[PDB]
């Protein structure tokens, strides 16, 4: 009984963003660090696109990534860490270890 059930999300297992997906994470960190549009957008496509050759995956189908597809709410998702990576210590302000 009792059962595991899905929360909502966070840090999914299968999941992976992926090294050269660091690099896209950090080159959009470069542009905008308030998530507008176009860059965010933007950012799901260049990651899909960086990940997809990681499995030579079809440009035209990037998304087929499936098993570890970033879907919006995960670029979604790594900005709203960073804020709260901030937010959780800018409150607490004692807290530096144990994940700020």
């Amino acid at each position: 009984m009792a059962r595991i059930d899905p929360t909502k999300k966070g840090r999914r297992n299968r999941f992976k963003w992926g090294p050269a997906s660091q690099q896209i994470l950090f080159q959009a960190y470069e542009r905008q660090k308030n998530p507008s549009k176009e860059e965010r957008e933007t950012l799901v496509e260049e990651c899909n696109r960086a990940e997809c050759i990681q499995r030579g995956v079809s440009p035209s189908q990037a998304q087929g990534l499936g098993s570890n597809l970033v879907t919006e709410v995960r670029v979604y998702n790594w900005f709203a860490n960073r804020r709260k990576e901030e937010a959780f210590r800018h409150k607490l302000a004692m807290d530096t270890y144990k994940l700020n």
